């Protein structure tokens, strides 16, 4: 398994909670390209929450990550949004990758807050 075309990135760790939902910290942590929302999830984490085992660590379903991108903005991620939809090939958990964010982007965690996702209305 010959598996490089995925890219060491440099993402921002930050909380949208409240207190600090853009300002709290902003830690540099390092991800892949060929990630995903769990794996993320885990990284960014695990500068703050070192030594938490797999089974605590919240899982980008049951909290939302609102991925600040900067350059597409903002917008919910999870290990399984849009890719949630369990019909046939959708399910599949997703990467930076998807959103194409840039080296330095920021990310803000909030626990199950704001899931706003794509809704229906035509």
């Amino acid at each position: 398994k010959k598996d490089v075309e995925y890219r060491p990135l440099t993402l921002n760790a930050l909380l949208a909670v409240g207190p600090g939902a853009g300002e709290a910290q902003g830690v540099p942590v390092k991800v892949l390209d060929c990630d995903t929302i769990s794996q993320a999830k885990e990284k960014m984490l695990d500068q703050l929450y070192k030594g938490v085992p797999l089974t605590q660590r919240p899982d980008p379903r049951t909290l939302d990550v609102e991925w600040r991108s900067g350059v597409a903005g903002h917008l919910i991620l999870s290990d399984e949004d849009v890719t949630s939809e369990v019909q046939g090939l959708f399910r599949r958990l997703n990467t930076l990758q998807h959103y194409k964010v840039p080296d330095g982007a920021t990310v803000a965690l909030v626990p199950c807050l704001t899931k706003h996702v794509l809704r229906e209305n035509q």
